[PDB]
């Protein structure tokens, strides 16, 4: 529902997401408030607070960052910044006595997601990654049919997420390297489709295969992996194959097969809209609804649906298949994960 | 092989970076979020090129407050039935899509063109022939444009099934059969207007039957002369005391072509719609459904063709009004056109009420051609 | 091969589709033949290998009584013939197998009925639809309720009339065929509405149009609309045309599904197909079911009198096209054994 | 106007009436009365124009009975295996159509070659890359053409993903994805000849993943030059004792283009191939059904845009296009050289699927006329 209010939020990083996806997702917001903004650009962050209407002394950028902790008005951060520094500031935050909205992938190594959840304990505050899927109508639809038996057994699940990466947009720019981005298409999107199985079938993956490929011609694949492709196998017996891509166009699908009928999503992780059907032989905008969804659960004292936790294991199963990719044998990854309160 | 400037220069510790890329001249308010709008319209957007949801009307401010959350529309710009004519000071909005119960259409196109607004209503236009003139007046007197929701008129299927008759590939044409139904009451009786007389107008013919009538002119490209109707409900259902469940209406035309048609509250889908000529048979099936028509060809001896974007109804038809304004053209389903089915519609009551044939050569003039 | 055939008449359906149709006959042969041209009839004769020693006309016709070996005799001449042979071929001690529509009158059709009776013979009428594996098919899955409970059924049968075509000429005239489309092909619409509904029409309508300038409608009819209500209360609406392409297509709405006939009524290659929200050709199975219901001492599944209610229902129709007023037609009918 | 000149005359009389009207230069043999043969391919001659049903050859004498009638077809032309060979008289029959098991494919191809006569055998070709190859040899022999079942070959609709990818309407193809399944009978499966081993090849891959195999091929108009799999059965599931449930593959293209695909015998109807350039993407979805296939265009920005005569004729043009070849010197589209490239690849890809390690398959098959 439209007019927000309590939880108030600290924006970091004026990107393409922040300013294309989040800022216009408070408008929808019951509960969650643009309170401040954390960014390297005055000029910028000038013109984003008259938009907003952010008082202009809530600007920090990067240094004073800290000092949100003298301001009671700021209850969380929102970290809208590359990879490689969800963790400094996520931590920074923590210590600053404020909740932590993190954008997936939650860092660039497994040894910084724990460090993150490390810190959030230590401060007595919660930790949540910004996956958007977890509070999007039509994905939860498809996970609900799945659990209301509509598919049958589930035994092959397909998946595909790709987009064109263009040097000149500043927010690709840094997803080219791999210092920023710790690695590539699988890291930015094909987390989409590896997070998505695994709600999707309710199951962790106990082992992994992979291969990667690059035009080593291809400026943009110098360091970082344009097109992966991973293979997985759960517990239950079902199956799944997927990709990504950073050099074909626009693709978001995902399949569900199962011996009662097929579940088809597509698009099945957008901005927008998103289209779910089944073949056999109303709801708030997932932006608001997430952000509403921490305020929700500091203001109420309850589980957030994507913690930390969540965002440690993606990363853990992105290693192993980076590694299955690179040794080209399978990869075990029954190491127990649990899911918090269900996928 | 080197890693382009733009990315190797990007620092690695925090820094401020530039203004991001910003990942539609013509809006709309829409009025009644119900099924249609919610299911169809709202989403249909996506793919326009010219339009745009601009403002929600809605008798239901929660409704509007998640939808306008759901689409990006200014919560400001969510109005009642009350306020509505606010509008008028709103130069953004550009035209008025009304998607309500049909007894309300022209009560709501009438305000709109009141408040300087260009309107896209859907079908039936009205539920009298009279209302249909109220509205076609009130827009020339405002001098704004008048278009009824004829999505079939913008369905590539329905549009490549009028080209393929028009260039005499099915020959002299001599027996349309259309047939348009769906199950009514989900247990609710009185609670669906579509089944009060006051609110609907009629029964499944106002609603469903219209496609085949509608479809069979188009197909055609001409009008009856001559109608005959019967209808029956089963005097044992609730759902139809006011409203007809199936009626069943024929008809003839003034080259000699001949139809039948019917449309039903309590069969299982369907649209069908069906083209005889002396070289060949048409078969249009789903010949109105919302995602994919199919149309197929069988010429005698031969076997069964299938005929061949392909799906962009929604779409097509928010445009076209839009560019029909910006580009100052003639809308191709004028006002004119949805009275001349509500007109006809009448006739069929008539016939199916009298049990006669009701002459119905009053000479309407479709302009622009089917 | 115990049951004999006297096919009188060789013209289209004969020799086009039931002379080749005994080639898959298992109790049936085409013991004689019946002409008015014993040169085609000798080529014929010839071919399928019949003994040109029976090859009579219409007029020793008779003879037949006296060939024991001749079980039964199929006509297949114009309709305004049918009720003729059938008798002078029942005054024989041959069964009996006349073509659609059974003949030109309620009258006549009775007057075949009785001869029937009196020759302690049996009287089936052509209507290979009865004998068509895909037909019965959708029957069934109506029966096993795979539709839900019927409302709306749609018929439409129609074929360009050709006044150049021997087999057609008769057809233009109304002494010979009897009335047009309607009673040459729209009666498989009719009779598949009945038993696809598994039920009778109580109420008739209809509406009938032909251009007044072309001269193959100046006797019979070109297209006919005929609309139908039930006892259960299910509608149907269905046509047939003389000046509109071949089509072949029945629909039959329920409120848990639609069945989609098309072709409904087609030679071969027929097809059904049902929407939510290996045994012998039709022609063969004809035959030798005749041959069948008289070995077994049994009753044939298109009796005379099933025959009898279309051109009593169809009189009904173009009474009602002719008055633009409903005619009833709730007259008892019982369509003996099933539909 | 009045009644036509001799409509208006006919005796209202019993009379004499001339000879009435009239109504495929190819004989067909169809060998194997089953499933597809009956309720795909004969019904399939309808819309034929140069083929037609000349003989039958059925294990079944009631079966081919009432089927040879039903067709209207010479009672006198129903041959059983034994007699097989016997058909080398008769030369009303053109070409054989073989529709049996896997396991008996070249056996029957080599038997009617024997016979000169040409061949159109089903897929897969046959049951190892050695008995393609004497296919092959046998037929270059009797001078006459060898065809494989390749439908989609022939579909319409597939055709036209083809053409539109070929203007470039995609772009540069990096990405390609492919899923054939559907659920295997489970009631006494030891009685079914694609869960036996010796019958059928292999499983899923063999029966229907092979649509993925080859769809990846002609979409991207090139072949694997390396290929990887795996595979899993459920261990306590009795259907898959011989052969595989599920298999999974991923392969590279000489132009860089990747895919994966896989091929399911327990999971429901499937049958999508997805197609991703750099300019936009090609959904095909049903791909390879026997009825209305469809392919909708994804292109960046602009929304799904559905591709849409005649379209629905595969299996008429498959038969004809044999037709047409011999009638008129030319070559097949589908010769037994494009069936062995896919069993060499699928042993290729069952061997992936065994070591674990990627297998070059860069041999330097070429296509012979196009994709
Ligand atoms: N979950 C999802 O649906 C999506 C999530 N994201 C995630 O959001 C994050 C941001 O991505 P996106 O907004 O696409 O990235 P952009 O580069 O558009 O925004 C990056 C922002 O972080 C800042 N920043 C500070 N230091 C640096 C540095 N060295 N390099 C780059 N930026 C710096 C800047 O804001 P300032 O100039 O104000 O300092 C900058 O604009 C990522 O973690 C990404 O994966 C992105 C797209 C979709
Ligand atoms: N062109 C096409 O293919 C189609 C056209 N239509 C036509 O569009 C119109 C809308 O149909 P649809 O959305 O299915 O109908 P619904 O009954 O689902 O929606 C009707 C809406 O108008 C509103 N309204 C205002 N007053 C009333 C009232 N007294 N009773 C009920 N609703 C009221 C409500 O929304 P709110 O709560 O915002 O006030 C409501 O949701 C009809 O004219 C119909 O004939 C329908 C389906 C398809
Ligand atoms: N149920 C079905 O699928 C079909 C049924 N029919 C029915 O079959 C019957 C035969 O029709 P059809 O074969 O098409 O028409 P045709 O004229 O081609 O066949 C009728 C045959 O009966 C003869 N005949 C005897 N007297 C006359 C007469 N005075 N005028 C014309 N013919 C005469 C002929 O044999 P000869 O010259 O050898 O004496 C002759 O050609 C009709 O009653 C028709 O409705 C027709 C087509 C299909
Ligand atoms: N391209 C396509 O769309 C399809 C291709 N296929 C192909 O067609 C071929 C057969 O498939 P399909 O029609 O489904 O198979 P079925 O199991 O229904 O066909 C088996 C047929 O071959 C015969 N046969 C001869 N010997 C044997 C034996 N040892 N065991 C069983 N049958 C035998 C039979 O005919 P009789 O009883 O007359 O002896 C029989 O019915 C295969 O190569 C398969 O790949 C199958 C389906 C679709």
């Amino acid at each position: 529902m439209p007019e927000d209010r309590r939880f108030g939020y600290a924006i970091v990083g004026l990107g393409k997401y922040a300013l294309n996806q989040i800022l216009p997702g408070f408008a929808g917001c019951q509960h969650s408030r643009i309170e401040a903004l954390v960014s390297g650009n005055a000029e910028k962050a000038k013109i984003v607070a008259a938009e907003y209407g952010v008082d202009p002394r809530k600007i920090y950028d990067y240094s004073n960052f800290d000092k949100i902790a003298k301001d009671p008005k700021i209850d969380a951060v929102y970290i809208i910044l590359p990879n490689s520094l969800h963790a400094e500031f996520a931590i920074r935050a923590f210590k600053a006595g404020k909740h932590v909205m993190c954008e997936k992938p939650m860092a660039t190594s497994v040894a910084d997601c724990q460090r993150m959840i490390d810190a959030a304990k230590a401060a007595n505050k919660k930790l949540m990654i910004g996956y958007r899927c977890h509070y999007d109508p039509m994905n939860r639809a498809a996970v609900k049919l799945i659990r209301e038996n509509q598919l049958g057994k589930l035994g092959m699940v397909t998946t595909d997420n790709s987009d064109v990466m263009d040097q000149n947009d500043p927010a690709q720019q840094w997803r080219l390297r791999r210092e920023l981005a710790g690695g590539g298409s699988l890291m930015d999107i094909g987390i989409y489709g590896l997070n998505g199985t695994r709600y999707l079938l309710g199951e962790e993956p106990i082992e992994v295969r992979a291969y990667t490929y690059s035009d080593p011609n291809d400026e943009r694949f110098v360091e970082v992996e344009d097109r992966i492709i991973w293979q997985m196998r759960f517990r239950s017996g079902a199956l799944s194959h997927g990709a990504s891509s950073y050099s074909t166009t626009t693709t978001s699908r995902f399949s569900v097969q199962g011996d009662k009928a097929v579940l088809l999503m597509d698009p099945a992780t957008g901005y927008y809209q998103n289209l779910i059907s089944v073949q056999t032989p109303p709801a708030n905008n997932q932006f608001s609804a997430q952000l509403d969804h921490l305020a929700e659960a500091v203001i109420n004292n309850k589980p957030v649906r994507s913690p930390g936790e969540e965002g440690m294991q993606d990363v853990r199963l992105i290693q192993a298949i980076y590694e299955a990719a690179r040794t080209g044998r399978p990869v075990n990854t029954d190491w127990g994960y649990v899911r918090q309160g269900g996928y």
